[PDB]
C-alpha cells in the first residue's frame, strides 16, 4: 500500500474533488490545436484553462499553508 | 459525469442564455454564401455577426475579471 | 424561440416600421420589367428605390453605431 | 431596500443625470423606423444617437477609472 | 450553534454590509445573458462586476492584514 | 491531407457555396473581349462582375471579424 | 478512567472553547475541493485557515509557556 | 481593585495612550464595509489599519523586551 | 478630541494640501451628467479626474512607504 | 480660492493660450446658422472648427500623457 | 535523443497539430508574390495569414500560462 | 556580407517575386511623359500603376502583420 | 544482532511508521528531474517534499526531547 | 545635561550625518501636497523619500547589531 | 549646505545631465498654445514631449532599482 | 575524484535529468541572434526559455529546502 | 547652445534633409494666392502641398516609433 | 581589457548577430531624408524599422529574463 | 598595513574579481545622461545595472552565509 500523509491527503482532497480536470484541459487543448480559431474552442478553452490555473494555486497555497501550521507546533517540542 | 467548475459555470450561463446563436450565425452564412448580394441575407447576417462578436466578448471578458477576482483572494492564503 | 438580441431588435424596428417596403420596391420592379417607359412607373420606381436607399443606410449605420458604444464598453471591463 | 455602492452612485448620476435619453433613443428610432427618409427624423435621430454614444461612453469609462483608483488603494493593504 | 470568531465576523462584516450583492451580480449577468447588446444591461453589469471585484478583494485583504496583526502577537508569547 | 483551420472553412463556404462565379467571370470576360460592344454581353458581364465584387467582400470581411473575435478571445489566455 | 494532566487541561481549554472549529475546516475544505473557484468558498475558507493558524500557535504557545514556567520551579527543589 | 503589574502598566500604556483606536478601526470598517469603493472611505481606513498594525506590534514587542530583562534578572538570584 | 497618529497626519497633508479637490471632482461629475457632451465640462473633467487618480496614488502609496519604515524598526525591538 | 494642480495648469495652458477660441465657434456657428449658405460663412466656420478640433485633441493628448508619466513615477513608490 | 519538456510538449501539441500551416504560409506567400493582384490568392492568403496569426499567439499564450501555474508552486516550495 | 532578418526577408520576396516591376512603372512612365495623350500608353500605365499600388500596400501590411505577431510572443518572454 | 536503544526505537517508530516515504521523495524527484514544468509533477513533489521536511524535523525534535528528559534523570544519580 | 550612551551616538552619528533630510522630507511633502502632479515636484519626492527609507533602515539595523554585540558580551560575565 | 546623498546624485545626474529639457518642454508648450496648429510647433513639440516621458521614466526606474540594492544589503546586517 | 555531497546529488539529478537543456537554451539563443524576427525562432526560443526559468527555480528552491532540513535537525545535536 | 536629444535628431534630419520646403510651400502658395486659377500654378502647388503632407507625416510618425522603442526599453529597467 | 559580464554577453550576441543592423537603419534613414516619398525608400525603410523594433525588444526582454533567474538563486543565498 | 580580515577577503574577491564594475556603471551612467534616448546607451545601461544589482546581492548574501558559520562556531567556544 502507497503510503499518503495529511498533507497528501489536502492535496488529494483537490484531485478527487475535480472529477477529470486534468484531462478536460488535456482533451480541450487537443481540440484546440487541430482548429486554433474556432470561437467555440478559445472560449471553451479559456474557461478550462482559467479553471486549471486557480486549481494548482488554491491547491499549492492550501499545503504551503498547513506546513507553516506545523512547522509552528513542532518548533515547540523543544 | 463531466465536472464543471465555477467559471465553467459562468461560460455556460451565456451558452443556455442565448438558444442556438452559435447555429444562427451558422445557418445565416450558409444562407448568405448561396447568394451573396441579397440585401436581404446581408443585413439579416449583419445583425447575427455584430451579436456574435458582443457574444464572445462579453463572454470572455467576464471569465478574465472572475479570474482576476479568485486570483487576489488565494493569493492571500499565504 | 428564436433568438434576437438588441441590435437585432434595432434591425428589427426597421423592418416592422416600414411595412412592406421590401415588397413594394419589389413589385414596382416587376410593373417596371414589363413596360420600361412608362413615366408612371419609372417616376414611382424612383421614389421607392431611392427610399430604400435610405432605408438599408440608416439601418447599417445605426447598427454600427450601437456597435461602437458596446465595444467601448466591454473594452473597460478589464 | 436594493443595495447600490460608490460606482453604483456614479453609474446613476448620469442615468439621473439625463432625464430620459434611454427613453428619446427608442422614441425616436421609433418614429424614424415608420418613415426612414424624412429629413426632420433623420437629423433628430442622428443628434440623439450620438449623444447616445458619448453617454455610454463616458458612463462605462468613469467607472473604469473609479476602479483603477481603488485596486491601487485595496493593494496597498498589505 | 455554528461557531464564527473573529475573523469570521470582519468577514462577514462586508457580507452583512452589502445587502444582495452576491444576488445582484448573478441577476444581472442573468439578465446579460438573455441579451449581451443592450447598454441598458451593458452598463448596469458594468457597475455591478467593478463593485464586486472591489468587495472581494477589500474583503480578502482586511483579513490577510487581521491576520498578520495576530501572528505578530502570537509569535510573542514565547 | 492538406489542413484548413476555420477560417479556412469560413472562406470554402463561400468558394463551394458559388458554384462557379470564379469560373464565369472569366468566362464571361473571354467573351467580351472577342467583341466588347454586344448589350448583350455587356449586361451579362455587369452582373456577373457586380456579383464578383460583393463575393470577394463579404468573404473578406467576414474573415476580419473572426479574427478579432479570436484576437480578444487569445489575448484573455493571460 | 484517562488521564489530563494541568497542560492537558490548557490544550483542552481550547478544544472545548472552540465548538468544531477542526470539523468546520474540514467542511469547509472540501466545499471548497468540489469547486475551488466559487469566492463565497475562497473567502470562506481563507478565513476559516486565517482562524485555524491561530488556534494552532495561541495553543502551542500557551503549552510551553507553562512549560517553562514548571522547568524553572522543579529545578529549584535542589 | 483588579491587580495590574508593570507589564500591565506597559500594555495599558500603549491603552491610554491612543484615545479610541480600537474604537476608530473598528467604526472605519463599519463605514467601509457599506460602501466598500469610496475612495475617501479606503483612504481613511487604510491610514487607520496600517496605525492599528503598528500599534499592536510596538505593544507586543515591548512587553516581550521587558520580559527578556527580567528573565535575566531574575535567574540570577540562584 | 478625535486621535489621530503620524500616519493620519500624513494622509491629512493631502487632504488639507488641495482644497477642495473632493468636491471639484463632485461637482465637475454633477455638471458632466446634465450635459454629458460638451467639451468644455469633459476636457475640464478629464483633468480634475486625472488629477483625482494622482491623488489618491500617491497618498495611499506614502502611507504604505511609512508603514514598512516602521514594520523594521518595530521588529528591531526584539 | 479654487486649487488647480498641475494638470489643472496644463489643460489651462490652452484655455488661455486661445483668446477666445470657445466664443470664436460659438459665434461662427450662430452667424452660419442665420444664413448657412453663404461661403463666407461657410469657409470662415470651416477654419475655426478645423481648429476648434486640434485644440480639444491637443490639450486632451497632453494631459493623458502626463498622466502617464506621474502614473509610472507615483508607481515606483513602492 | 533531444529532450522536451513539457511547455515543449504544449507548443508541440500546436505543431503538430496543424499539419503544414507553417508550409502553406510559405507557399501562399510564394503563389502571391509572382501575381500580387489576383484576388483568388490575397483572399486565399488572408485566411492563411489570419490564421497563423491565431496560431503563433494563442501558442505563445498557453505557454505563458503554464509559466505562472509552474511558477507559482516552485515558489512555494520554500 | 549585408545581414538581412526575417522581415526583410518577406518584404525581399515581393521585391524578388516581380522581376522588373519597379523598373517597367518607371519605364511606361517615361513613355508616358513624352506624349500623354495616347491611350495605349495610358491604358498600359494605368495597368502598371494600379498593379504598383496593390505591390506597394500588400508588402506593407504584411510586414506590419508579422511585426504584431511578434511583438504579442516577445512580451510574453516576461 | 545490531543493537538498538530506546532512542533508536524512537527513530524506526518513524521509519517503520511511513512506509516508503524515503522512497517517494527520492522517486518523485527523479520523475520531476526528466520534465521540470509538469504542474502534475510539481504538485505531487510538493507535497511529498513538504511532507518529508515535517517528517525530518518531528523525528529529530523528538529525539531531542527525550535527550533532555533522560538527562536531568542522569544528573540525579549524584 | 542630558545622558546619551553608545547606542545614542551610533543612532545620533545618522542624526548629525545627514544635515536636514528630515526637514528635506517633510518640506518636500508639503511642496508636493499642494500640486501632487508635477513631475518636478513627484521625483524630487521620491529621491528624498527613498533615502529616508534608506536612512531608517540602516539606523535601525545597525543599533541592532551592536545590541546583539553586547548582549553576547555581558552574558559572559558568568 | 542642502544635504544630498547618493540618490540624490543618481536624480541629479539626469538633472544635470540634461541642460535645460525642464525650461524647453515648458518653452514648447507655451509656444504651441498660442497657435495650437503649426505643424512646426506641433512636431517640435512631439519631440520634446516624447523626450521628457523617457526622461522621467528613465530617472524613476533608476532611482527604484538602487533602492532595492540597497534595501538587500541592509537587510543583511542581521 | 571530485567529491560530491548529498546536496551535490540533488543539485545533479536536475542536471542528468534534463538531456542538454543548458545547450538548447544556448543554441536557440545563436540560432535567434541572427534572425530575431522568425516567428519559429521566436516561439521556440520562448519554450525553452520559459522552461529554462523553472528548471533553476526548481532545482534552488529543493536545495533551500535539504538545506533547512539539516539545519533543523544539526541544530539539535546539542 | 541649444540642446538637441536624439528624438530631435531625426525630427531634424528630415528637416535638413530636404532643403527649402519649408520655403516652398510658402512662396507656391504666395505664388498662387495672386492668381488662383493658372494650371501652372495649381499643379505646381499640388506637388509641393502632396508632398509636404507626407513630409509631416513621415516625420512624425518616425518620432513616434522611436518613442515606442525607447518606453519600451525605460520600462524594463525595474 | 574592457570586462563584460554575462549579460553582457548575451546583450552582445543580438549585437553580433545582426551585421550592421544598427548601421541599415541609420543609412535607410538618411536615404529616406533626402526623398521622403519615394516608394523604394519607404517599404525599405519599414522593413527595417519594424526590424530594429523587434530587435531592441527581444534584446531587452531576454536580458530581463535572465536578470530575474539570476535574482531568484542569489536570494537563495541565505 | 591596512587590516582585512577573512570576510575582508571574501568581499573583497568581488571587487577584485571584477575589473572595474564600479567604473562601468559609473560611466555608462554618464553616457545615458547626456542622450537619455539611445537604445545603444539604454541596452547597454541595463546590461551593466542588472550585473551590478547581482555583483551586490551575491557579495552581501555570501558575506552574510560566512557569518551565521562563524556564530555557531564561536557559540561553541562555552
Amino acid at each position: 500500500t502507497p503510503w499518503s500523509g495529511y498533507l497528501d491527503d489536502v492535496s488529494a482532497k483537490f484531485d478527487t474533488g475535480v472529477d477529470n480536470l486534468q484531462t478536460q484541459v488535456t482533451e480541450a487543448l487537443d481540440k484546440l490545436a487541430a482548429k486554433p480559431s474556432d470561437p467555440a474552442l478559445l472560449a471553451a478553452y479559456q474557461s478550462k484553462l482559467s479553471e486549471y490555473n486557480l486549481y494548482r494555486n488554491a491547491q499549492s497555497n492550501t499545503v504551503k499553508v498547513f506546513k507553516d501550521i506545523d512547522a509552528a507546533i513542532i518548533q515547540n517540542f523543544r
